[PDB]
């Protein structure tokens, strides 16, 4: 469950700067997405530090993408810095995200598969492969998925695949062009980025999206 | 002769999570290669600063293999943070598509640091997505002015056909000899030096493991 199914992206590698547009919109939300970004510019401590100076539940969009042996590793630091889930790409193949399911499953944590990416460049390769990861996602018992608000239809083709009773979240809303309504009608929340964090004031964007969906 | 040579064709995966351990180990091994891969394991467990502290203290190059696999914008602020901590150079996923590594390639060109694309990985779950892509990534790669690569020792009949690919003036550096069966003598038939990262470290004597590599490719 995520307060006005509103993910935070906070992407500002500014650890004040951070902390800030965060608190200057802790009232519409209650789960934060961090990134590489924030965290490689400040470290993984930033991350148990949100657990407290806002409470709130954080998301790693770390992207894993490396072997198993690698991923396991990645997987137990990002849960011992306290991360509540992972997202782990998907690309890689079965036995790679396996084993962020299994570190997951020994921390009681979770793992969220990034099926299909947003950007452009998606269409190379990521795109023709997305139902086929979706599914070795539900092979896997994969419970939560990551889908691009950047393309509607494939997002509704993701919900047909991972099922009624999956987790599901989406990035590209805003700045890469998604709608905040299209897109919450097959996904449980969206995650908007550039959209907030940047805008002369993020307190008054993270409060006209939720005007523009306050409807459902 | 433009990229920069790898010391004895070997380049050590270090991958121990402690600050201590990975210190010692590597001193251990310092003069038998010059070039150490960092990857997240280290990084997500001691800090970005462990980058900086190995370049000074070992006198290595310092290849980040971050395997940055997000869309441009974030990768260009990934990078930008990896140069910024002094990696030498940076691993990039190809997958996500041609705009995600023009923007790693960017970064590197306006820092004057090098990034290496990683075609096609060396496990056995690469089959399934990455092997049926990666002689387009690497075709791609070659089209970017991507001059260093990654491919998988595990397959030499696959990394054969990426050196065919990219050429044979390009960087190619190839993972999973030892612990994942990789040969070194074999693998060194295409790529232009290994990496290694268990045989070495979690070995009783790391030193004697890397000399006992360094000798069996002396001749070769
Ligand atoms: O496919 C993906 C993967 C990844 C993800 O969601 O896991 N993201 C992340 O979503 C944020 C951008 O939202 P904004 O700033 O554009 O509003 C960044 O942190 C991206 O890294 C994507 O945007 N597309
Ligand atoms: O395809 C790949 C991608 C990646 C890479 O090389 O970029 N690696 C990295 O090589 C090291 C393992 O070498 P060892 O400990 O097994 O000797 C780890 O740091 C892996 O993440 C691979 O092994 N296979």
């Amino acid at each position: 469950d995520v307060m006005n199914r509103l993910i935070l992206a906070m992407d500002l590698m500014n650890r004040d700067d951070a902390l800030r547009v965060t608190g200057e919109v802790r009232e519409y939300i209650d789960t934060v997405k961090i990134g590489y970004p924030l965290v490689l510019s400040e470290g993984m401590d930033i991350i148990a530090e949100f657990r407290k100076r806002f409470g709130c539940r954080i998301i790693a969009d770390f992207k894993v993408a490396d072997i198993p042996e690698t991923n396991e590793k990645i997987c137990r630091a990002t849960f011992k810095a306290g991360a509540d889930a992972i997202i782990v790409h998907g690309f890689p193949g079965a036995d790679s995200v396996r084993a962020c399911l299994n570190v997951a499953e020994e921390m009681g944590r979770e793992v969220f598969l990034l099926t299909e990416m947003s950007h452009p460049g998606a269409e190379m390769f990521i795109q023709g492969a997305a139902d086929e990861i979706a599914r070795m996602g539900v092979d896997l018992g994969v419970k939560n998925y990551v889908g691009p608000s950047t393309r509607p239809e494939r997002l509704s083709r993701l919900r047909e695949i991972i099922g009624q009773d999956s987790f599901l979240i989406s990035p590209g809303v805003g700045a890469q062009g998604g709608d905040p309504g299209e897109t919450l009608r097959f996904a449980d929340a969206i995650i908007v980025g550039r959209s907030i964090y940047l805008a002369d004031n993020p307190a008054a964007a993270a409060a006209g999206i939720i005007e523009s969906i306050k409807d459902l």
